[PDB]
């Protein structure tokens, strides 16, 4: 698991469950092409997005469908989605956790890169 | 205005208005002496807490009454308050806070 | 001033000065049309991006060039940029962002 | 494990390792009395702070010694520590995770309350 995504709900203080997540990789023509996707589990985590063989160096976009999460709960959101864009780098053994903390009109995201 | 507070509401996408803020200073007997207090304005800002003369060196605690804010809004909060503790020795301090019911962030802007 | 951006630096405790910001609007062909751009001032604020006439309904993307900011500071950043995507239909939007090398937050203040 | 604390470093994108954490509970005279403490592990997590029998309803303060963390790394910090203050409530099965995301001049904290 070189790339895991964790999503939290700052209104209810809970994992954000069943949130769609799309990962894209930048192509040579600088377009976004689909790379992996899934939905967060009961724990707010999305594992198994990709493999080490597939997850080569490049520019990646993680798109979290926050609007659909909030609208299902009957809470009015501002953003279309949360977007996390980064270049991956093979510098020793590394696993990327992309955490997102969601509020209706705000989000924060952090990358935890561990050996 | 050596110490200013600005508070935003991450649920409503608005300034957090009429938020109570209390500032304490650590006294010689290691107790928290009341130093200043006020409420955020319609812009979410709290000016005029103190003066350059009054704002001496020391350890300060800024307590932002987030619980009463969420309760007035009709929302269940987790935290009792947001606390910001720092040492002063940097002329102007702005303590910014962003509030959600189960999360907050605070940043110091020192100019 | 219907769309404003404010950026803070969580490492230095300062406004994030001279940060490039680009605004795009989703076009009829589902491409991102350049809409407006500018740089944050010494206060970390970016005013004058657009006008009420120009800022029509639509889907907007605000891209804040965080990578170049950290690189100019001499710090290794994780993100390419901070992206904020929203639909407009609410008169004044302030997009606030708080930057760290491996984390950022963004909040919308709609007044 | 009814109370776990997780601390992350937003400058290096890593767990914040070996950070001292002190937990206090509010006494009847409204003083803070020591309740539990520890240091974060290699993963930035602190487990085993307390037991369900000990962790009764009340007002708790979690004090994270952020200043000592930053000073050891040679990065100048603003805060003395990060303080997280909350009332615990027994409403069904519950575990509290107190997460803190640290930067030299900023921190965020979130509570994740799971069944």
């Amino acid at each position: 698991c070189p790339l895991m995504v964790k999503v939290l709900d700052a209104v209810r203080g809970s994992p954000a469950i069943n949130v769609a997540v799309h990962v894209f990789r930048k192509a040579a023509d600088d377009t976004w092409e689909p790379f992996a996707s899934g939905k967060t589990s009961e724990s707010g985590e999305l594992h198994g997005l990709t493999t080490e063989e597939e997850f080569v160096e490049g520019i990646y976009k993680v798109e979290i469908d926050t609007k659909s999460y909030w609208k299902a709960l009957g809470i009015s959101p501002f953003h279309e989605h949360a977007e996390v864009v980064f270049t991956s780098n093979d510098s020793g053994p590394r696993r990327y956790t992309i955490a997102a903390l969601l509020s209706p009109y705000s989000y924060s995201t952090t990358a935890v890169v561990t050996n």
